[PDB]
């Protein structure tokens, strides 16, 4: 298992990164510092997570300390839905750069295919509670992303939560200048994504798996929901390999040629989660884990199910 995967922009991306959604601002600086100390070279960020300033403090301190060089880091962020407008994309990217203390991003993603009305609110609602859309389409937003590459602000651009028809729309864009490098999607044994993964990989687009542990800290969790970390079938595979259940859940996408971004703010778990380059799941193990699919989503974007670009009506 090599540590990096080659992207279609010619750059290499570390296959294991640190997630930062829900990482409290008072804990995430330490989390990222510890992560870099124990070997992480890829951090997954987003403006909407409201903690990029604090992530940036950690990155900058480790650069200043010469623990790592900037070229050895792979920093990812995402354009939020209220910034899909041509005239807002650069400023959104620049705000993220300023917060992260960087002069470029390694990868910048369209966070969701759905554009929302610009303004202070991340989810602008009408008087009845539906998200208020933007009229700006996926293709014009993509053109704005391409401009960021040409201005030196980002080294690669990609997409997140795009279904295969939406990926296809970009690939078929008239005058397409840069193909998406990455599609970041939810993926774990309860949402195995075989169809979408195959499609993206066949087009040379690298897939990043989010919520690989099933996001037990997701704010809308309910007691009756399935739980990957507590699934005795997965625990059994972990026990056989003398690893933790989380380590199995992280190794699983790695062996499918995916990038994976487990989140933790717990120093011991941050270190644990990185120790996944010392064992191999068998083909049988992999197929067994795949068999647990139930099309269950942590992130279903439920306030946007009527948006013209809602991604999850399509089968994949
Ligand atoms: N593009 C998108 O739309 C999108 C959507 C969702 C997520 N993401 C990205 O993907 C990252 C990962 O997804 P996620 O945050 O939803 O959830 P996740 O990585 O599947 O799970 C995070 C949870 O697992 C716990 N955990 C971590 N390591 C553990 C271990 N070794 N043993 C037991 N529990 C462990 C964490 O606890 P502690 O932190 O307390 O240790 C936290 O509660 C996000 O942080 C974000 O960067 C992107
Ligand atoms: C379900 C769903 C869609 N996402 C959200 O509602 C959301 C909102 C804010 C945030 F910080 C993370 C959020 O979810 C994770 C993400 O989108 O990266």
């Amino acid at each position: 298992m090599a540590s990096r995967i080659l992207l279609n922009n010619g750059a290499k991306m570390p296959i294991l990164g640190l997630g930062t959604w829900k990482s409290p601002p008072g804990q995430v600086t330490e989390a990222v510092k510890v992560a870099i100390d124990v070997g992480y070279r890829h951090i997954d960020c987003a403006h909407v997570y409201q903690n990029e300033n604090e992530v940036g403090v950690a990155i900058q301190e480790k650069l200043r300390e010469q623990v790592v060089k900037r070229e050895e880091l792979f920093i990812v962020s995402k354009l939020w839905c209220t910034y899909h407008e041509k005239g807002l994309v650069k400023g959104a990217c620049q705000k993220t750069l300023s917060d992260l203390k960087l002069d470029y991003l390694d990868l910048y993603l369209i966070h969701w295919p759905t554009g929302f009305k610009p303004g202070k609110e991340f989810f602008p609602l009408d008087e009845s509670g539906n998200v208020v859309p933007s009229d700006t389409n996926i293709l014009d937003t993509w053109a704005a992303m391409e401009e960021l590459v040409d201005e030196g602000l980002v080294k690669a651009i990609g997409i997140s939560n795009f279904n295969h028809l939406q990926v296809e729309m970009i690939l078929n864009k008239p005058g397409l200048k840069y193909k998406p490098a990455v599609n970041q999607i939810e993926c774990h044994p309860y949402l195995t994504q075989e169809k979408l993964i195959q499609y993206c990989q066949s087009k040379g687009i690298v897939v990043t798996a989010y919520s690989p542990l099933g996001s037990p800290d997701r704010p809308w969790a309910k007691p009756e929901d399935p739980s990957l970390l507590e699934d005795p079938r997965i625990k059994a595979i972990a026990a056989k390999h003398n690893k933790t259940t989380a380590q199995v859940l992280i190794r699983f996408p790695m062996q499918r040629n995916l990038v994976v971004i487990p989140k933790s703010v717990t120093p011991e778990r941050i270190a644990e989660n990185f120790k996944v380059f010392d064992f191999e799941l068998s083909s049988q193990d992999m197929t067994t884990l795949l068999s647990y699919n139930r099309n269950w989503r942590v992130c279903a974007l439920l306030s946007c199910t009527s948006h013209k670009d809602y991604p999850f009506h399509e089968e994949f």
